[PDB]
């Protein structure tokens, strides 16, 4: 079951501190992990009402901090491979896609995009999907 | 993560299904699993005798339950299990038993009851009560 999990990040300081927690909270050891950023089509069509080739920099931000991060998060799971994945579209659309796509065993959502108010791509992913999932909150006390 | 998974059941279809589910999905090995069962506060009141019809229903839960055990520490690949029974509303028994026993996870099935969507509302409410991981199972693969 973390043979091969994979892990959506948006860059909130949200989901850099649920890498965080989970490297606290499990001591099991994880297969590969899969790790993705979607870039957000809808925000760069709410820069627009503010060439849509903002694009080809925005990849650049994504495939820089992401590959500047997938060794973090390799080692904060237990995980033997790490791969990263870039992607364009809704986020929780692009998501359900890519665990379909990559037939991943598992996905692991932090749990506030942004207390125990959910996030609304992780209720929507959480709906959307028939792989299982795992949300994951804060480190205990 | 598995060390000390928490798994509610229903009795429901839900229930049974989302062991199997995990059963052939999940082959790593769990530590200990606390098999829950909280019979519902609410839904007796349609108590239409007094409070000890209450307590047909314990032995009737540690029925099904304490038998159950046994299959589930073996779906888990579990090495161990135990059993525990609460009254009351369910979502809060749940929260109330994993804070209690510091457990690793929470495990639940998507649906109690057609459809990979209808999400849950004990779900949903443990879901966001909780500070506790939780892991929300539903239905296998390809084969």
């Amino acid at each position: 079951m973390f043979r091969k999990v994979l892990f959506p990040t948006d860059f909130s300081e949200g989901a850099y501190r649920a890498v965080e927690v989970f490297e606290k909270r499990n001591k099991m050891e994880v297969g590969e992990v899969i790790l993705l950023h979607v870039i957000d089509e809808g925000t760069l069509e709410e820069l627009m009402d503010g060439l849509k080739d903002i694009k080809e920099k925005l990849k650049e931000e994504a495939s820089r901090k992401l590959q500047e991060k997938a060794e973090e998060v390799k080692r904060a799971f237990r995980a033997k491979n790490v791969r990263t994945i870039i992607r364009f579209g809704i986020p929780w659309d692009e998501i359900v896609k890519v665990a379909e796509e990559e037939n991943v065993s598992l996905i692991i959502l932090p749990s506030r995009g942004k207390h125990e108010f959910l996030g609304s791509t992780v209720m929507r992913v959480l709906r959307k999907t028939k792989k299982p999932v795992l949300i994951i909150k804060e480190v205990d006390e």
